[PDB]
């Protein structure tokens, strides 16, 4: 969907920015610093679920560029492994949010965040 | 959800960028230059539906800044009118995509695009 590779760069950056907002805005809730409203969290995690699927096509074949580490494309299968792990952790977070239990939310939130970090540690400068 | 107003700016810019990609990538399909796959379009419009709801909270009270025209905040009720019109056009596009009819998609796509432009003409520099 990208006329030039730089359009893929801008897309994936914007997807990451939105994911950070929808993930990180829950930090006070998972720490107990803000109240837990199950319906609020369920709706927000649905948004995050949608967003969470978006970057990866824009890191696929022919999207070389930007400031990411080049192993995304030279080791594309390894990048996909990190993606799979992340997307599976997102499913667990959706299940926690759908269940309406703060304990499950806390655990799944940590699972997701560690998975974001694992990919960044390998591929983000 | 924004620690400082500039975080709202970056959020809404990123939401617009993603909306442009998910809207504009359908242009070849609505022109007939690319094939119409009803299921493909239905799925893409579901993504656009989610994205389409996201900018507005980040243009609300206390999000003054960026390069947008200041009437967003000085005339907030008028901005909300443009938003309502847009979101109602999105519902029509979702219905067209769900129906699987290219004629309806063409009409609703034009409706949405004109509504994007109407808001931009008033509030985007
Ligand atoms: C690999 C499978 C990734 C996973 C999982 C996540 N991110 Fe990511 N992110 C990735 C790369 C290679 C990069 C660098 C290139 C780029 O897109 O900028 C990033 C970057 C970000 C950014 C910065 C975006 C920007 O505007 O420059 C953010 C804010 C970000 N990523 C957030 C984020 C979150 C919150 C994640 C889990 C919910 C997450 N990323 C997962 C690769 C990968
Ligand atoms: C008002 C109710 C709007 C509607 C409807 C749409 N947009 Fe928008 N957009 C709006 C403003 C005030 C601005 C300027 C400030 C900013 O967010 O940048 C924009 C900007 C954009 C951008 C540029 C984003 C960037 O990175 O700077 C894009 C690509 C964009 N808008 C796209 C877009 C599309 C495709 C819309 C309909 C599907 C649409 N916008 C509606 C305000 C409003
Ligand atoms: O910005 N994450 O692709
Ligand atoms: O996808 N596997 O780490
Ligand atoms: O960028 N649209 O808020
Ligand atoms: O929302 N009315 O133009």
């Amino acid at each position: 969907q990208f006329a030039k590779p730089e359009d893929a760069v801008k897309y994936r950056q914007s997807a990451g920015t939105l994911m950070a907002s929808h993930f990180g805005r829950m930090t006070p809730v998972v720490k107990g610093q803000a109240p837990y409203d199950a319906a609020q969290i369920k709706a927000n995690v649905e948004v995050l679920k949608t967003l969470s699927a978006l970057p990866w096509a824009a890191f696929g074949p022919g999207t070389e560029g930007g400031d990411a580490r080049p192993e995304i494309w030279s080791d594309a299968a390894s990048f996909k492994q990190k993606q799979q792990a992340f997307q599976d952790n997102i499913v667990k977070l959706s299940a926690a949010a759908d269940a309406g239990d703060l304990d499950k939310l806390r655990a799944a939130f940590g699972d997701v965040g560690a998975s974001c970090k694992a990919c960044h540690d390998a591929y983000r400068k």
